[PDB]
């Protein structure tokens, strides 16, 4: 029951036997809407944030940032935009800021723990967040989060804003949902604890496989040691999506495995409400979605969370894409 | 029923019901030895052996190794001595190595993946440990192991040096016991898999912290991230030593974790079966298991394994060690 992109576009990612996921784009600037779109997406997963940031000798006033996100989540409209918080590091030149020196970047003073320390650039951003979700659908997430604490920090920083905009009558959405990605080994551990304290969570594989298997994803000495099919990242992902569902959330993944037609069967099957992904991966995740029966596809999952190794995993992947 | 050092050295760590745990000694030099006897340790649950690499311009010979390795096992005559091979990385100064530079040194070419790809370095080591182990009680240990299959490519080097020895007509422990460090998170989370091909876990709480948290243990502007008792690690301690017991192997724990006072009466009770430590903190954790019943522990534990936060886990084992 293949499809061609013309038909796709409008056809929903359902399983022959009634399983509906959601299909949303990965995005870095509001001009990756158009393609997104085109490609038939139910939302943005990811609107990444730094471009925001980069490139320039001064932060992004609150304007400025207000007028990106109020662009894409109108282009979207109605469907949800999940809009990540910075996401920077020391590794990366940003004149205005004075970063440390620091012998393993990764592993450091970046993200949320900026954030945190820096709430000036936190409120800034938030506070544009907010002001653009009075146009459409949006959702804030929290990147790095490596504990419920760090979330409670930020959602204080949060209703500071919130409560700054009603003395000054501006509009936000008063049910705005916030959830962290999951790329942290400890904030999947301990998913069901934040489970109970965010509205969402989306899995960031491409972090949560370096952090998990302690390899540098951009170290091409190591590469051979970055596994994304490793059983602890397929188990440490059934962990998260167990955990929100068992509180009546809803788990995202947005890291690259999302796209990848090979880990397509199993995250289905593992019960992944939402795909977000670069916007040309979307048909085809869609087209293997509809030719896939749920059952099946709980089966299959459930015989990858039995193996032992990354290599049988994929080879058992491949096999199952060539037979549709 | 607090005891003095002198009258303690002798004493088993043994709970007043009757529970017995192994008090073993960390060392990272033969000239540690003495020390770890004076304070009753029952072994070394790590021996550190960069000690022969540092600080000069090649690589230890086999004979160097060798004696190095026998004079410890000797010395501690009959008592396990668990050597850890080659654990180093590019952040230090080799001379006679030419490491690459890397971004995340900690994420990158070292410990058991320089050895895998340096099996001239790999097998000397290996070869010097099993000649060591004709003359008494030696167990080898693998760090940085993220895979079973690391674990299989490692142990096959090592047939290959047995099966060398055999030829030549040298003698070592055809018993040997290999077990492997857990640090790496993907390592804790597939215990149960390692389990069924390891002699042994030891816990590296040090760098387990350091990879499940995301924080890089001695960068100072992240120093608050740092947190040995999130709830993460207590659940992949946990983890660990259950994999262990359900394939009827051993877990040890050698991160500082394991000499902590506040961290004994968890460790206890979670089943931890060996604490190896700096060994001026054997009589003090020995004190804490002998006047704490395994019962009582076990309930500790498990109150503590339903706590949320670090924070209340700490505050929670301060009154406990309060209480004797
Ligand atoms: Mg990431
Ligand atoms: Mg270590």
């Amino acid at each position: 029951h293949m499809e061609g992109l013309k038909q796709l576009k409008d056809l929903p990612a359902e399983t022959p036997d009634g399983k509906k996921v959601m299909l949303a784009a990965n995005i870095g600037t509001p001009k990756d809407v158009a393609s997104a779109l085109a490609n038939g997406a139910e939302g943005v997963g990811l609107f990444r944030t730094e471009f925001l940031y980069m490139d320039r000798n001064s932060l992004p006033s609150e304007e400025e940032q207000f007028e990106a996100y109020k662009e894409v989540v109108e282009k979207m409209g109605g469907r949800p935009v999940t809009i990540r918080t910075l996401d920077i590091g020391g590794d990366k030149e940003l004149p205005y800021l004075d970063m440390p020196k620091e012998m393993n970047p990764f592993l450091g003073y970046r993200a949320i723990r900026l954030c945190l320390d820096r709430p000036d650039i936190f409120k800034t951003q938030l506070r544009a967040i907010l002001r653009a979700s009075a146009y459409g659908n949006v959702q804030i997430m929290y990147p790095m989060i490596s504990s419920v604490e760090e979330v409670r920090k930020a959602n204080s920083i949060l209703e500071e804003v919130k409560a700054e905009l009603d003395r000054e009558g501006v509009k936000y959405d008063k049910e705005i949902k916030v959830g962290i990605m999951v790329e942290i080994p400890s904030a999947a551990v301990t998913a069901d604890i934040l489970a109970k304290e965010v509205d969402f969570f989306s899995i960031g594989t491409n972090d949560l496989t370096q952090y998990t298997l302690a390899v540098d994803r951009m170290n091409e000495h190591v590469k051979e040691y970055y596994q994304p099919f490793h059983p602890a990242i397929l188990r440490l992902v059934k962990m998260v999506i167990d955990a929100a569902h068992k509180e009546g959330k809803f788990a995202a993944m947005c890291g690259e495995m999302a796209g990848d037609p090979l880990a397509a069967v199993i995250l289905l099957g593992l019960g992944l409400d939402e795909f977000s992904m670069s916007a040309t991966s979307i048909p085809e995740i869609k087209n293997i979605i509809r030719n896939v029966e749920y059952e099946k596809a709980k089966e299959i999952a459930e015989k990858a969370l039995n193996m032992s190794e990354a290599r049988e995993i994929e080879k058992m992947m491949k096999d199952v894409i060539k037979d549709i």
